[PDB]
This record gives structure tokens, C-alpha cells and sequence, in this order.
């Protein structure tokens, strides 16, 4: 998936799928990926 959750890659906080990268949803988490 989009680096959006890797070691060094923490989450983007968001509120829609706009947020975050192409191919990435903004998650129940609050967080891009």
C-alpha cells in the first residue's frame, strides 16, 4: 500500500480520503492508509 504506514512513514491525520495520497482512505483511526 502507499507509504503511509511504514517504520519511518508515520500516519497523516485526516478527516477524508481527500487527505491523504492517491489509492489511501482515511482510516477508523483517523490516520491515512
Amino acid at each position: 500500500g502507499c507509504p503511509q504506514g511504514r517504520g519511518d512513514w508515520a500516519p497523516t491525520s485526516c478527516s477524508q480520503d481527500s487527505d491523504c495520497l492517491a489509492g489511501c482512505v482515511c482510516g477508523p483511526n483517523g490516520f491515512c492508509g
